[PDB]
């Protein structure tokens, strides 16, 4: 029953912002790539494909789906009714599928680097098959859409073959919402997570074989000897219980360097860890004469109790995890915007009742401008989080 002027014309303006910053920012984010050639790198020949499916959405939807949902009156014919019902399950599948797309690579480029599946031609293969299965999957819905002419008014409705209880339209509908949200964002939830930990985590056995033809060294019945060694010595015992699990591998690995009895030597080192004064811990430590008779190895460790991550074992400068954090960014933001609308659009089979009694054009308007500012996000996400990127955005500027 909430109609007034001042919200609809605020509205308009909410849902104009989306169709610009999507044209305007992927437009741009196509042309940074596809005109470089040195920018063409597999993964951003995804994002293009991404950048398209995302900008297309926008432009064609946006303004037909604000109109009909404001007047209650289909303008555009039965063509734009088919079409309109059509294009944005194609284009969310292939905006979701180019996220999976890029997640493979990534999991293959870093998981299994020796087994490669980067290729021109195969990516141009890959985004060709997304599209035709994308084209495909949005049919039927195209397919039953249709306009019903009355007195006052013409209206666009989705109507499929009469059925006792019509399980084709609701199997259609799950299987839609499965291959567009819940299956691709688990298969690209397992990449992630099994990369990052690759990328971000490590452990003592990866420490251990770092900082110590010949014989292969066994450093897994040994750690379990050095942690039974340490809780059986008093000197060490309320340190080692105090530390995360980071710090408690830089008090091993130095275990294994000097012995259980040649550690319990830095007793004020020892206490200041036990305090949680990392700096100061860092900066005694640094003054040893095992500092000095072995610098590199010292200064790891000591950024390990410092720092508390593994940093020190990892690569200083990676593109690959500028790369990784802004996909995951990319991820989560799809994720959120597409829930709400999920939901929506499952409820009628749970309650049916529940929706049409209450104002839900206010929250229909709410659900869609979110699902819908899905398609802006993403440039922004890559200027933020991505230098090549915001150096892009700046050169076309006049
Ligand atoms: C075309 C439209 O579809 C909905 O509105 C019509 C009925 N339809 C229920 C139904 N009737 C059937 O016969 N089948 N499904 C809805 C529906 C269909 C499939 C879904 F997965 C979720 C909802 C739609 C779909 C998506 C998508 F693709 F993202 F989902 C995004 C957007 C937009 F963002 F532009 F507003 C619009």
């Amino acid at each position: 029953f909430v109609q007034p002027a001042w919200q609809i014309v605020l509205w308009a303006a909410a849902y104009t912002v989306i169709v610009v910053t999507s044209v305007v920012g992927n437009v741009v984010v196509m042309w940074i790539i596809l005109a470089h050639k040195r920018m063409r790198t597999v993964t951003n020949y995804f994002l293009v494909n991404l950048a398209f499916a995302n900008a297309s959405m926008a432009a064609f939807n946006t303004v037909v789906n604000f109109t009909y949902a404001v007047h209650n009156e289909w303008y555009y014919g039965l063509f734009y009714c088919k079409f309109h019902n059509f294009f944005p399950i194609a284009a969310v599948f292939a905006s979701i599928w180019s996220m999976t797309a890029v997640a493979f690579d990534r999991y293959m480029a870093i998981i299994h680097p020796l087994q490669p599946r980067l290729s021109a031609t195969a990516t141009k293969v890959v985004i060709c098959v997304i599209w035709v299965l994308a084209l495909l999957l949005a049919f039927p819905q195209g397919y039953y859409s249709t306009t019903e002419t009355m007195p006052s008014r013409v209206v666009c409705m989705i109507e499929w073959p009469e059925h006792p209880n019509k399980i084709y339209e609701k199997v259609y509908h799950i299987c839609v919402t499965v291959l567009i949200y819940f299956l691709p964002l688990l298969v690209i939830g397992y990449a992630y997570t099994v990369v990052g930990i690759r990328l971000w985590a490590s452990n003592i056995f990866e420490m251990l074989r770092i900082d110590e033809d010949e014989a292969e060294k066994l450093f897994n019945q040994d750690v379990d000897a050095a942690v039974r060694g340490i809780l059986r010595n008093a000197k060490l015992k309320p340190v080692y219980d105090s530390l995360d699990a980071v710090r408690r591998a830089a008090l091993i690995n130095m275990v294994f360097q000097m012995g259980e009895t040649g550690v319990a030597g830095f007793t004020n080192s020892l206490r200041m860890l036990q305090q949680k004064r990392w700096d100061e811990a860092a900066v005694n430590l640094a003054k040893s004469r095992w500092y000095n008779q072995t610098p590199n190895r010292a200064k790891r460790v000591i950024t390990t109790f410092r720092t508390g991550t593994w940093d020190a074992y990892h690569e200083q400068v990676s593109a690959k995890r500028k790369v990784v954090k802004m996909m995951i960014v990319v991820v989560c933001t799809f994720a959120i915007c597409w829930l709400p609308f999920h939901i929506f659009f499952l409820l009628p089979y749970i309650n049916p009742d529940l929706y049409l009694k209450k104002f839900i054009q206010q929250v229909y308007l709410a659900i869609m401008w979110l699902a819908m500012s899905s398609t802006m996000y993403n440039p922004i996400i890559y200027c933020c989080l991505n230098d090549r990127f915001r150096l892009g955005f700046k050169h076309a500027f006049r």
